């Protein structure tokens, strides 16, 4: 029960790819808010897609026992769902190690909705950021898993 | 544009919020956390101190948030066994001219993500179901509870 | 003659400001590229703009003697002055404390210059960050100071 | 269009090289200062080569898009030019990966400069760093490169 | 003089472990703090063995010429010698690389070491921290290294 | 008995002081490179003294419940004493905040020595950093503190 980091000093280096989602719930105030522009600190929508890119390769300094790793490729997409009153959050983090980089994208996606709530929680601070969840993950032993 | 809302000449005064997350655990997720986890060490334990280091790493996560002393960050993880749920909950002070609404997302947005990483060994499909705010004080809007 | 951040625990603190600016001169194909939204890695403007913010708050990070103090604002402004073939990079960053604020208005534009020419050097590795300045400084004993070149 | 880090997982590990310069102009006043020893903050110099070092390994936490990657080697030069009145500082990069390390370079020398401003601003406000830019880069499949 | 890091470009690539110590010299108060649960912070040596792991990670950030390196392993240990009246901190480091990894054993040990203090210093600022020293290497031109 | 950062909330912003230092006990083969300038990384003292200064502003990074607070004035001293084979460190760190900048001066010369380390690790492993301790502490409600 100890923490550590685990040992995988012994495993080989592949492709790793990780696909993960999140979304955020909208008030009708929000999303007022959203199609105008923002409340003024800028292009939410914007703001997000950047700083869940930013969240991806920060992943190791914000998870304690994560392995530090050079990622190979981040992608990024922040869109408003009208009709559904709420915005998606997917994200794609490739990487060519010896662990997966689920945690990378699972990041991306917590952080860009995070800035989503800062930059709508002038509109309504009952945002609510709901199911970031992983949808997608290759390589590794275990092999190839789909939500 | 984006821009760093100018709070220059506001005043210092008071400010506290708290937020809460929750972790979907399956029913070999809950198992292995029952037996002290995967091997990496005790999930909640890690949760909880990556959140309160989390609160301190906000500004550089958020990219329009401000950098401000924090005073004081109080964060629980709880198990909810038979709901098979980790309840995460974040309380920042602060005494400052901005909000600490961030922070204690930010806390329980990462203490939840570390959860994850802590678990994901044995389930993949574990969900992150929401994070929000709960509380926050100080301020021009004054008193703001969830509803 | 050693290195140290300047002792400042006595001073009053007081509502600071700062701007400075900076420029990145661009080929023909960087220009083209530019008009056209980038080499395919996103808008290069946008993405400065956003980086020379998140510059402004790391500054401390970067400059060994820089004092650790919290901003109270940041505007950068990056655009293109297409007739000139350049970019133009402007930052004003604001805090109350002890010590002015100039690195991290200095920070902000280099930073954000650094970052245009990351968005587009896959068109031209030739391009030039120039005339990374001060324009303007408020607050402090010193008082009020603007470049008048 | 839409900001990303460019995918180059399936691209061959080579050998990556850069180096750039960078230049601060100074006032009388900050020489003077300089050939002294500094405003009373130490060594301009000292602390702003460091400073490079320091910025060359940050440098992916400073550029949105830029990749993580381990940097085999990191060298950083900083000089008086006395009679010109100018602070030459030049960075060379060194690594094994997928994508270049002009960036790193790059910076390296940015935040050396903004260094010995920020060790020479007492002396004069108005201090400029005139000039960053690449000087060489190797590696990849677009081969080699360098300023005219 | 002027401050170069060694360009390691040009080396062998191969297994690198380091494994390294500290010490937490306690008064009878810290001592007696720390065998109730601390001084009301939190347990004094479970959030330093976590520091530690952290601190292993930032290495290249605290350490000028340091070269970055993706680390495969990370364990600390951080026990209570009652009858010596201290606390003993271990590292072990591992990593397949073209340098050695002495520092982020050394510092592993070392902001674990400082942890321990800021969690008991409210009983004693006394206390010391001694001893922070390397046990063992392997790899490297140098060959396998031990006390 | 979990961990959190002290609530320092309602307490007064005043002027804070600490001194710490630390020793590195030098083997001959250590002493002698040190003398003709180290051992082709640059000066030893002079790279561990500014590691020292940029530590001192990273110390609320490394050390977990730790205050993240503005620093007003830090200063290191990096000496070699010939007679004892030791190089002493001395940091001091001020502020004007609601706590102590211990944590500061500690980490401050516990970094400087980890440098000074790295900077003869080639030279001689075996170098120990022998102490890290307080000198005096002022400020707060429990006054003014002397080793």
């Amino acid at each position: 029960g100890r923490p550590r980091m685990v040992d995988v000093t012994e495993k080989p280096e592949t492709f790793r790819t990780a696909t993960a989602e999140a979304f955020v719930e909208l008030t009708e105030e929000a999303l007022s808010a959203l199609e105008k522009g923002g409340v003024g600190k800028g292009d939410p929508l914007v703001v997000a897609q950047l700083a869940g890119i930013l969240a991806a390769k920060k992943t190791a300094d914000l998870i304690p026992l994560c392995h530090p790793l050079p990622l190979t490729g981040v992608e990024v997409r922040v869109e408003l769902l009208k009709a559904e009153k709420r915005v998606r959050i997917e994200a794609t983090v490739k990487t060519k190690a010896e662990t997966g980089v689920e945690m990378e994208a699972m990041t991306a996606c917590a952080v860009a909705a995070l800035t989503v709530y800062d930059m709508l929680k002038a509109a309504s601070k009952g945002l609510v950021i709901s199911q970031v969840r992983l949808l997608h993950k290759a390589g590794g032993k275990s092999g190839e898993w789909r939500r």
